[PDB]
């Protein structure tokens, strides 16, 4: 395979269907990175996680860098070896987790230079540069200041990353876009960044509290400022209908805790809507997690069951609600797949929220 | 397969290699028994308690009476259906777990009538008298009332086992041996139990704070007061070297929570000894666990791995642990069943306490 080769194989309106290649693998476009820890998620191994249609995850850099720390992980061989995941990692910059900010960087020194290094160092496959996530909500002039800096920390990104010739020759290197909710801001921003150049571009400064109405306004003009022959990834989303209107909006990647996290906490996802695993009403029911879902865990126990080991607090249950709902997720991605693929993604999209709400 | 029927196919010295045979499966002995919760093992999930070499488990009467509750598995479809284990499970009474006592049972009620319908609601295939647990040190007096007490519910678990229909043609009864460290009263204990009639004999009343040294000396003429056509089940036991003695003389089946917790604290089991993988000398160790062991774990993470996995707290590492050490303590077994079968027991013993010691 090549670097990094994106293909477009099938759109419907904005949407778009397709394949990244690299070195370590195929991703199947539109994807959800499960995200780790030390673990690729956490409370699985790595063949459950790929078992469960994963082909990419997320490497948690803040988790890494801090411990066990990213010299050590690279003299133990890298983090694909290290966490037993050969497919590939898209690495974070450690920028959201860590956020005194200057123009070199942040102290708390994290830098956009460590940074790639530190993304180096792990052995990452898809490199974020370094940016600040601007709050919410941000005044015209501070989301401009903000961004601005993010610009000028994106070609700091890109020139450390290229004078590696390693990084260089077997990575990929994403920009970042910013500006809050301001449209004027978003195009600089996306002008900026595609003048530096970059092998896919993500929408930050999203998911931060401006709720679903807001996030979808501003994705409505930010991404089409994007170029369209590269992926699109938007960082920290999220649940599965930010997902699908995200996907309606020409979104090629996502990230989120929500299903790991959601999971260990006893949130079922389902195509009816999430479930309480641990309410009463699940005590002696036998029916899976999800009816239709084809996972393992649905294919062997029961709600009943999974509803007394979280209620233990067993680790057990953690391990089967994790792995339900990261299939459950990448479920809902190969039927937005195929769905685009056969042009049936608008009525796929009003089928899902009339049955999940 | 029948209800139960013990072969003895190879002996040397006391020790003794097998097989029990029942409707759920073969038990190759000696064996060690895995512990668990409403999981088969805590952080494993049944198909990995399996391929560690796993013949039968140990069901956790004493925490699945309290909750989910025996009747609500019954319920259910019984332990197997929830656990999702199709293969023999011994339950234990849950005598030991609750220790206001009286001839009627213990209030804390639990009766040796409602243990055995408890034990049968979970629908054990094993299923255990209810007795008690003798303290040590105890007077001779006290060891002699106690024991007398447990031989009367021994009587009482025989006829409750042997009132139900479906339990008594299904299932097996153990009984178990008091007596303290007494040499006459475990003889009275073992003529009454024989008097009754079970289909296994267990020594109770050791590992209970008298040490290696005591709880040898008890087993050397302890065991040959049982029936030797009939296995023989040291309750509770225990370290590698403590197994090893007890086949020495003439135990055949050993149950202990010490795998499982041990490694979630951080211990896991080698042929040299345990270590205590948190230690920062096994920071950068690209080792296995065990430089001999097959299971799962050694041939696919390091040490370092598993180092910064319990250090970080993670669920991976508590699982990663708890399978190494329940295979490793399978591998132990299935070095005692072929150094027995080949006549080479002895020898085995010997280099095995040189090299772990
Ligand atoms: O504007 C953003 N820039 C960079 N990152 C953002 C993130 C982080 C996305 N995932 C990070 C993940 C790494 C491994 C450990 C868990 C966290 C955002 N997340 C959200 N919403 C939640 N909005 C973000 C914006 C940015
Ligand atoms: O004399 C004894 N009678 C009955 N049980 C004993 C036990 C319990 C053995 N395993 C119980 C296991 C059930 C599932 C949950 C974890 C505990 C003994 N254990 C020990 N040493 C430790 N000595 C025992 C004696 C008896
Ligand atoms: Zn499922
Ligand atoms: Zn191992």
């Amino acid at each position: 395979r090549p670097r990094f080769s994106f293909s477009i194989a099938a759109r419907e309106g904005k949407a778009r269907t397709g394949t990244i290649e690299m070195k370590r693998g195929v991703i199947r476009t539109p994807a959800f990175m499960p995200v780790g820890t030390a673990a690729t998620v956490k409370a699985l191994k790595p063949e459950t996680v790929r078992a469960t249609g994963a082909d990419i995850i997320l490497g948690n850099t803040y988790h890494l860098m801090l411990r066990p720390g990213a010299e050590r992980i690279a003299k133990l061989g890298g983090l694909h070896s290290f966490m037993g995941w050969d497919r590939p990692i898209l690495t974070d910059s450690g920028g959201y987790q860590v956020m005194k900010q200057s123009e070199e960087g942040v102290t708390f020194m994290l830098s956009p230079e460590r940074s790639i290094e530190i993304q180096h160092l792990l052995g990452s496959d898809i490199v974020m540069a370094f940016d600040e996530c601007t709050p919410y909500p941000a005044t015209p002039s501070r989301a401009a200041s903000s961004m601005e800096r993010s610009m000028r920390w994106a070609k700091r990104s890109r020139d450390a990353f290229d004078s590696r010739k390693e990084q260089a020759e077997n990575a990929a290197l994403f920009g970042i876009q910013q500006g809050s909710v301001f449209e004027n801001l978003r195009q600089q921003s996306a002008d900026a960044l595609a003048e530096i150049g970059f092998d896919g571009y993500a929408v930050g400064g999203l998911a931060v509290g401006e709720g679903q109405d807001e996030m979808f306004r501003v994705l409505d003009f930010s991404v089409p400022m994007l170029p369209d022959d590269k992926p699109h990834y938007l960082m920290g989303v999220g649940k599965p209908d930010d997902i699908v209107g995200a996907v309606e909006r020409g979104i090629d990647m996502f990230d989120c805790v929500l299903p790991t996290r959601s999971g260990r906490n006893g949130q079922a996802f389902t195509w009816d809507g999430p479930i309480n695993i641990r309410n009463a009403r699940f005590s002696e029911d036998l029916k899976p997690l999800d009816s239709e879902c084809h996972c393992a865990v649905c294919q062997k126990w029961s709600r009943a069951y999974i509803h007394h080991l979280i209620r233990a607090g067993e680790i057990l249950g953690a391990m089967l609600m994790t792995e339900h709902n990261i299939a459950f997720y990448q479920q809902l991605m190969q039927k937005i797949r195929d769905s685009i693929s056969e042009g049936r993604f608008s009525q796929f999209a009003q089928d899902f929220r009339a049955r999940y709400f």
